[PDB]
């Protein structure tokens, strides 16, 4: 028949791998997808004539980005100030916000010269914040009331950083000569029609029989003495294979590696799985009848005055809501309506995922009332939100550079099992583009290219 | 190697099968048992120097019973009146109980002449009760107060019958010339040391490596084009086999047959699985500090005066307790202490299994107070009870003759799949001894004898 290839997962990596193989005339290819849908951590949701992204939101980069090339080639591409509010209703002055912002940028840049690896990243933030904290307290020409606001903004800024995959994702943005945090102009693009359109363009080539939806794998049996690999599905089907490409998230690997592989994985790969970090990042959309936020406001930034002294990382499960750093006003209102877009990251995101919509909605409304100083804000007409952490096909949003891991661990995760029987793909297997759509895509093409090369050589031999 | 034989389950049928094969020099035998223990629906529990049975309690029969032969050969074998109480505390007179008992026995025997199959069984009870109900109401020489008691005892007697596997299990007992329900003398024997001792005597022959405890099967793959059978365990191990003997309960088959077999079972077997009935029967033990029941009382029989008109079968989930027909006083007190032994059968048993011990205990204590007329009865020191229905390795206590099934369905369940690739054992596969320990044992020996015969012939051929 030619090589039997099972691709596990139909996110960007799985589809990229399958397309690349089929493009090379690989006849005997099957994709097994656990969920009812393709796209994985690309999940687009339509409400009215407007799309909301629950997963991947922006295309990072331009020329060279193969997902930018897709979006651009099929024509899928194309205000105010941020409003800092205290938990006692009062708004923080332009001056105070600008002063803090300037101090932080000065210290963060001076510090990043001082200290490019995963452990050394952490040190920048830790010592930045200590140095910023010292200068605020030490500044003799500041009233004590204002010092307590600025010190609380350290905790606010820390919540903003929490959602980032690296320091390098936070090295895109720099501070403007007029106190605003300006991103590089052509860096981040949205797809108004939805990010799923890219998934569908990628899947277009692939025949319909290849992709098996609602078909999760239970175990990969490799090193067999017919196919020397056997894929065991949850519905108990035994699929013989020559090669397998695993694209499931690092979070799936962390929870299932002991059962998922027979025999067990080599111990350096198991160590890599443990050492590498995957974070839970969820999106919360709050659609209101009309805007209670001022027209100058791009966003509503939450500075809790009682967090001046805290060096907190994780909140208790009652204070999960305190992990939200603020809400962005979606523009334009005509496309999206009056919708606030929020992010929550880490253990507090898993706590949010357990709550019902009416509960999450209520707590966000309570927050917004307290911060705005208007207690009359109605409950939002609609709410939309993700649950990547508790979903057993994801168990996380994206891989990040954890203190006590390295680029060495990604190479170890990405390394194939002997005879290329089992190949490792997915965002977390990409050395430099991990936690992105293009990393996911390129990782799929890498493992495909590996089998492609193996059988160009068995044509060049034979 | 000689034939690879996987036996699924290490209850009486699985052990009987494995022993019989090994006795015949079958080298390559494995038993896979889901639970941590052997014995299955034989489960013995020690408290003090005394054993309580949660499953199989009595050896039914003597000479010819191969479980009697075991018990007898290893030397493991060797009061008052039943007290009928109303839910308003008052005790029902000797006369009233004897009169009812005589009427019922007369009608039940006259009726059983009128109508030996599974559907025709049901008709006996239905018309017995209607005829008994008529004569009570019709009797001109009875006060109305007494008629309402006797009519409630129909519902009581119906609860007693509910726990029986057949009419033939209720054809052992007959009525004495002095109004008592007398069992045949040498019919039922207990094992004071515990029923598990029989399980252990049966397992004695078998080497330790053969039985894999804590090892449930997920799927049997048969009809494979190495072993033409593959047993798929829950921990994802693939065990190649030539023959498999399935001994799991009818309840396990009802819930799992669609996933458990690949390809699917022949449709007459699937029909047999649906047609055959398995009931949930649980035991409740209530150990008290001292006896509040009178010394004349073998048992405390519960007659609810408000059930005179009802033709109930299933109670709602709040009235689950009403399915208990009474409690037996265990004899002798020196062995067991002051322990009441109760039975609950059907859907109401599953409702009991969901409740906590403190809850079940409380409701039984409440019942006992109301019926005795003593509200001062303390909460029992200990409680012990079974959960056969909710246990996923049982999902029932024993197979019964359901209206709309026949002996034909048992033959259909018991029939092996082609090439004797998969063999069907267990109590519910025995034509006449279903719902017994000896039926279970003999069913195991039958499937063993089948493979034994197959390979005496492949020795006589070769
Ligand atoms: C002013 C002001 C302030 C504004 N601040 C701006 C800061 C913004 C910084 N950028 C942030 C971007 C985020 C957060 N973005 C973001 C947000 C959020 C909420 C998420 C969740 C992610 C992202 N990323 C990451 C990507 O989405 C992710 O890497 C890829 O989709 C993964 O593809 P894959 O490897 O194939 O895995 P998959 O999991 O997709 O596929 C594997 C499949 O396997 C299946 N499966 C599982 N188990 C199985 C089994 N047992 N058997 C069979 N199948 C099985 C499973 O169902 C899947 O379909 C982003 N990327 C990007 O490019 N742009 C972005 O903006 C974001
Ligand atoms: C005065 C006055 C009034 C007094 N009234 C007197 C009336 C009394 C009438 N007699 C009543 C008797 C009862 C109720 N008795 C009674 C009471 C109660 C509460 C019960 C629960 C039963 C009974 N019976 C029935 C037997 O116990 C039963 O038939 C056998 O144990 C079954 O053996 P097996 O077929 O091998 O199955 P198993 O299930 O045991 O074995 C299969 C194994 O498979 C395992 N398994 C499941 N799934 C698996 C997977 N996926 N992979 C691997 N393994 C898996 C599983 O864990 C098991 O170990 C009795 N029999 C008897 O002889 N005397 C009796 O007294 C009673
Ligand atoms: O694409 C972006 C990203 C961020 C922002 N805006 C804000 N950034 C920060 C912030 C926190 N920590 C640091 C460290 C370095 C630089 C910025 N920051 C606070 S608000 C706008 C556009
Ligand atoms: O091994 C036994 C079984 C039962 C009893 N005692 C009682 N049996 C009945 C009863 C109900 N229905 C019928 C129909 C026919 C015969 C009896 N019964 C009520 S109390 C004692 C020993
Ligand atoms: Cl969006
Ligand atoms: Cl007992």
């Amino acid at each position: 028949p030619g090589p039997r290839v099972v691709v596990i997962g139909a996110g960007l990596a799985g589809l990229a791998a399958a397309k690349a193989l089929l493009e090379q005339g690989f006849t005997d290819v099957t994709v097994l997808e656990a969920s009812s849908h393709i796209g994985g951590r690309v999940q687009s949701v339509k409400l009215g004539h407007a799309t909301f992204e629950l997963g991947a939101t922006w295309i990072h980069g331009s020329h060279g980005n193969p997902i930018y090339h897709l979006a651009e080639a099929n024509g899928l591409l194309e205000n105010g100030v941020a409003c800092y509010l205290t938990n006692h209703g009062r708004r923080i002055p332009k001056d105070v916000v600008e002063e803090f912002s300037d101090l932080y940028n000065e210290v963060y840049n001076l510090t990043q010269e001082f200290f490019v690896n995963a452990e050394s990243q952490n040190s920048v933030g830790v010592f930045t914040r200590e140095e910023v904290r010292n200068r605020i307290r030490n500044d003799p020409d500041d009233p004590e009331a204002t010092k307590r606001l600025k010190l609380a903004m350290i905790q606010q800024y820390l919540k903003v950083e929490s959602c980032e995959s690296s320091s390098h994702s936070m090295d895109e943005v720099s501070l403007s000569a007029f106190g605003e945090w300006t991103e590089i102009p052509g860096a981040h693009h949205i797809i108004p029609s939805g990010f799923m359109r890219v998934v569908e363009l990628l899947a277009e080539g692939i025949p319909a029989h290849v992709i098996q939806l609602g078909k999760p794998v239970r175990c990969i049996h490799w090193d067999q003495a017919s196919g020397s690999v056997v894929v065991e599905c949850e519905d108990c089907e035994l699929i013989p294979a020559d090669h397998v490409i695993v694209t499931v998230s690092l979070g799936v690997l962390k929870r299932q590696y002991t059962s998922f592989f027979r025999p067990g994985l080599p111990t350096e790969k198991v160590a890599a799985i443990h050492r590498l970090g995957i974070g839970t990042t969820d999106k919360i959309f709050l659609e209101f009848e009309e805007p209670f936020w001022g027209p100058e406001c791009n966003s509503l930034q939450f500075v809790w005055e009682d967090e001046a002294e805290s060096h907190t990382l994780t909140y208790p499960p009652e204070l999960w809501y305190r992990k939200i750093c603020g809400f962005d006003v979606l523009y334009p209102p005509e496309r999206y309506g009056h919708v606030l877009s929020g992010w929550i990251c880490g253990e507090e995101a898993l706590v949010m995922e357990t709550l019902s919509d009416e509960a999450v909605a209520e707590i966000c409304t309570e927050m917004l009332r307290q911060f705005t100083g208007n207690p009359n804000i109605p409950k939002p007409r609609r709410i939309l939100r993700s649950a990547w952490g508790s979903n057993p096909y994801f168990r996380g949003s994206y891989s990040y550079t954890q203190v006590g891991s390295s680029g060495a661990d990604v190479e170890k995760l990405a390394k194939p099992l002997p005879g290329l029987q089992v190949l490792f793909s997915g965002e977390a297997t990409h050395r430099k583009y991990y936690s992105t759509t293009h990393g996911a895509l390129l990782s799929g093409q890498r493992e495909a290219a590996r089998l492609i090369e193996m059988y160009r050589d068995l044509f060049q031999q034979s």
